[PDB]
Formats: structure tokens, C-alpha cells, sequence
């Protein structure tokens, strides 16, 4: 099954493998057990050229895993700035909420990725979005004593 192969190749950052698999009929929207797609996996792992290739092939940019994580959640959490930008341009939902109401802004804030936060804000991220415990990205910045983050957000 080619879908499984593309998932592994996307996760492992095997550009030439991704290219050959796709050239030979691999499903770009293949899903693993947890609802991860090749795009989730590449975005998480930092494989920018694979991300760009999947996007162009019509990969669902807003695919959700079983917990409502999109590829943008994973890229913003992991600090892959270039991948974050490419996703947003491809129509990524900057305000997508996972099962617990966490947005990519929450995850970038929580991880302390300032540059990602700026990009998310410029692209329409809701500063007032609250998770299931009622916390905002600003709340996180106050917890961590992150003055640069707090400012950017408020």
C-alpha cells in the first residue's frame, strides 16, 4: 500500500522517495491509525520541500488527526517557521482548535516561538482564543514570564 509508504517517506524526509511514490499514484491524503497524513508528518519533522510538494498535489492543508491537530499545529509547536508560512499561504486554518481547544498560537506561545507567533498573528490568529481551561496565548506568556511574547500578544 503506497499511502503507508508515503507516510513513512514524508516522516523520514525522503524527498526522492516521496517524489517517486507520488509519481506512481500514492495517495497524498493517506491517513495513519491516528489520522496523521503525509503533510502532518512532514510538517512536524521539518521537511519543507516535502511539505511544498504535498501542498501542490492537493493535500488537505486542514486535515485533522483524531485529536483535531492540523499540520499547522505541529509546525507551530515544533518551531518550523518556513513550514508555518507555506501552510498559511496554502490556506491553513490559523485558528483551528484541537479537541481541547488549543490553537497553533497556543502551542507556539507555550513553546516560546516568538517569530512563529508574529507570523500567526499577521495571518489572523485570534489572541482571545481560549482552551478548555479558559487560557489564552497571553495567559501562557504571563506564566512563563515571557515579556517579548506578552508584548506581541498585548
Amino acid at each position: 500500500d503506497l499511502g503507508k509508504k508515503l507516510l513513512e517517506a514524508a516522516r523520514a524526509g525522503q524527498d526522492d522517495e516521496v517524489r517517486i511514490l507520488m509519481a506512481n499514484g500514492a495517495d497524498v491524503n493517506a491517513k495513519d491509525k491516528d489520522g496523521y497524513t503525509p503533510l502532518h508528518l512532514a510538517a512536524r519533522e521539518g521537511h519543507l520541500e516535502i511539505v511544498e510538494v504535498l501542498l501542490k498535489a492537493g493535500a488537505d492543508v486542514n486535515a485533522k488527526d483524531k485529536d483535531g491537530y492540523t499540520p499547522l499545529h505541529l509546525a507551530a509547536r515544533e518551531g518550523h517557521l518556513e513550514i508555518v508560512e507555506v501552510l498559511l499561504k496554502a490556506g491553513a486554518d490559523v485558528n483551528a482548535k484541537d479537541k481541547d481547544g488549543y490553537t497553533p498560537l497556543h502551542l507556539a506561545a507555550r513553546e516560546g516561538h516568538l517569530e512563529i507567533v508574529e507570523v500567526l498573528l499577521k495571518a489572523g490568529a485570534d489572541v482571545n482564543a481560549q482552551d478548555k481551561f479558559g487560557k489564552t496565548a497571553f495567559d501562557i506568556s504571563i506564566d512563563n514570564g515571557n515579556e517579548d511574547l506578552a508584548e506581541i500578544l498585548q
